[PDB]
This record gives structure tokens, C-alpha cells and sequence, in this order.
């Protein structure tokens, strides 16, 4: 018997999960073969033969609603009271789980130790009237000057965009409904471009040729900009620099904001030829054991990768030894976070959206 399995590929290092999953698999079940596969949620649905697989919530209703997977009953979930609270609701449709949380993550704003100035920044806004506008195109920015933060792709600026207009409306939806290209909100229109002039048209655009996607967070730490937005991960690229700055949550709007993080949910196929065993793998893919052994470094010279984990037991390990995790803990345990979904016609909507939005800002 040969399962076939396919992890979430967006992560600093993803043969660190792989050979985690693997490794407590065999465990359990060492007389089933797991055999991995590419598999991206974000460029396709999940293939008839892929069994077990990892995907970004915010493709989840389309999935469910396509007849794509099978439901976890109460019954399928272990330890279920380990899992956030939040993280497990995001994962639910039609009143039924669907998907297994495993990782989360968001946008976090990353300054520099001394400097205060930066660190009492709320919103945006707040930090416009801190760093201004950009003047130089060049790539990195002057040191100790500018924002950093990754714009490029279509697809980031088509989720910034909707993750924006839930901080605006001052309302949380999960989209079934997805809103109209035109006419765009200007309210958020505004904020993005605000983003793009405190960063810069060709820095907020550059994609690296090696297709680092962190490579922001190795220019931050050199000394390059005055201030950086990314996610919680890019610490790992900071190497022992991670220790040297502190990161918060900024808000889009101006008032009350809705913090909102990606979960990637473990999820099972309804075309499998086992569905316990699978429903078995999805749950050690995303047990802590798992997830811990996967976030911590393995050889010398490995840093820990620095993602939310969806377990209260991960962040408790964890902050032992990496007191990072312990500041961790506390965004991810606040009262007001959401899991950012998407409707069913996600992929339609997103298509038309980089048609549009460039053009809209610029």
C-alpha cells in the first residue's frame, strides 16, 4: 500500500517536513509506503490520485464545495483541544472540518531593537508619518532607510487588497461572495500605494533571480532600510540576526483591525482508497510531534524556521529554547484572530484581479 502525499512547498526549508512526516510515519504505520509529490494549491486542484495534501486555506471553499474532500468527524480529530481555537473554525464549511491546521501565518512589522520611534506604530498610517515617502529606486534601499516588504506577484497584491478591505469595512467575512473589480475601494487603493511609497516601485516589485523569497529579510539584517514587513519565517534567514529586532502586528486601517493569518489545513482527497489511513497520515502530518520536529533545526548551523505553528503544545516546546516562540505565542493567542478565507470562485476572481489592481496602482 502506497500513499501519496504532497506537504505545503511555501516554506523556508520543506525537506525539513518531509523527513519529519516520514520519520513519525514510520512509527505508526510502517507497513504503508507514503510516496511525495509537487503539488501546489495555488496553481492547481488537487489531482485524483493525491491522496493526503497540504493547501492554503484560502482555497478551501472552492475545494469543499467542488466535492474534492472528505470531512474529519469529531471522531477524526486527535487532540482537537490542542488546536487554536480560531485556526480550527477557519478550517470548517457546511459545519464540518475539512481540513487539519498545520501552519499559520502574517504580516509582521520588523524594526530594529533601539529603534523606538518605529515600534509604537500602529498602523500604516502611523507609520508613514515615521519613514515617508521613498526617494531612491536603487535595490536594497539606503541603510537605515525606507520600508521593506515583498509587492510583487499578482497574487500578493490581489490577497493584500482583500485582506486590507476586511480592516477597512471593519467587518470579517470569509468572502463566499467575492467583491467586485470595479469600481476598487479607495480607502484601500490608498493604503497600498501608501505601502509602495514608503518602499519604493522598483524594491517593492524586485523578485530575486534565484527566486529567494526571503532575501528581504537578509537585506534588513545587513543594515539596508529602516524598517521591514514580512512574515514571522523570514527570522530564519536572519540567522543570529533574528535576536537583534522586534516584530508587532500593524493594522491596515485606522481604527478597529481584524488580525488575520493563512492557515495551511492538512486535508484528504474524497476519490482515496483509504480513507482512515489517510485520515490517519493527515493527522500525524499535522500532530505536534510533527510540526515541532519540522520547525526545530536539524544539523549544525540550522536555525529554527521561525513558522506559526497551529498547536498550543508546539509554542509551549518550543519557547524553551527559542524565546522567540514565546513572543510568538502571545500574537497568535489573541482574541480577535481570524483565518483569512476565500470564496469558491477564488481562482476566476484572482485571475481578473491582476488584470486590474497593477493597472490601479500603478
Amino acid at each position: 500500500i502506497t500513499l501519496k502525499v504532497a506537504i505545503y512547498p511555501y516554506v523556508p526549508d520543506p525537506a525539513r517536513f518531509q523527513a519529519a512526516v516520514l520519520d513519525q510515519w514510520q512509527r505508526q504505520e510502517p507497513g504503508v509506503k507514503l510516496e511525495f509529490t509537487d503539488w501546489d494549491s495555488y496553481s492547481a486542484d488537487p489531482p485524483d490520485d493525491l491522496d493526503v495534501f497540504v493547501l492554503d486555506s484560502i482555497f478551501l471553499s472552492h475545494f469543499v464545495d467542488a466535492g474534492y474532500l472528505l470531512p474529519f468527524g469529531s471522531q477524526d480529530i486527535d487532540q482537537a483541544e490542542d488546536v487554536l481555537p480560531f485556526a480550527l473554525q477557519g478550517a470548517k464549511r457546511n459545519g464540518e472540518v475539512y481540513g487539519l491546521p498545520q501552519i499559520l501565518c502574517t504580516n509582521l512589522l520588523f524594526y530594529r531593537k533601539g529603534d523606538l520611534k518605529i515600534g509604537q506604530v500602529d498602523n500604516i498610517y502611523e507609520l508613514y508619518k515615521k519613514i515617508g515617502t521613498s526617494h531612491s529606486e536603487q535595490i536594497p534601499p539606503p541603510q537605515n532607510k525606507g520600508l521593506l516588504i515583498n509587492m510583487a506577484g499578482g497574487t500578493t497584491k490581489a490577497s493584500m487588497y482583500l485582506e486590507a478591505l476586511i480592516d477597512v469595512t471593519g467587518q470579517y467575512t470569509e468572502y463566499d461572495l467575492l467583491p467586485p473589480l470595479d469600481p476598487l475601494n479607495d480607502k484601500v487603493i490608498r493604503g497600498l500605494r501608501l505601502l509602495i511609497n514608503m518602499a519604493g516601485e522598483k524594491p517593492s516589485q524586485y523578485v530575486p533571480e534565484d527566486g529567494d523569497a526571503y532575501v528581504r529579510a537578509s537585506w534588513f539584517a545587513q543594515g539596508s532600510g529602516r524598517a521591514f514587513i514580512g512574515y514571522s519565517e523570514s527570522m530564519m534567514r536572519m540567522g543570529d540576526y533574528a535576536e537583534q529586532v522586534r516584530f508587532k502586528p500593524i493594522s491596515s486601517s485606522a481604527g478597529q483591525d481584524i488580525p488575520l493569518f493563512y492557515s495551511d489545513v492538512v486535508s484528504v482527497n474524497s476519490k482515496t482508497a483509504h480513507p482512515e489511513l489517510a485520515k490517519k497520515l493527515a493527522n500525524v502530518m499535522a500532530s505536534a510531534d510533527t510540526v515541532e520536529q519540522a520547525l526545530r533545526p536539524q544539523a549544525d548551523g540550522q536555525y529554527p524556521q521561525y513558522l506559526l505553528p497551529a498547536r498550543h503544545q508546539v509554542y509551549e516546546a518550543l519557547m524553551q529554547d527559542y524565546p522567540i516562540y514565546s513572543e510568538l505565542a502571545q500574537i497568535v493567542n489573541k482574541p480577535s484572530n481570524r483565518v483569512f478565507r476565500l470564496g469558491p470562485e477564488v481562482r476566476t476572481w484572482l485571475k481578473d484581479a491582476k488584470q486590474v489592481l497593477p493597472e490601479a496602482l500603478g
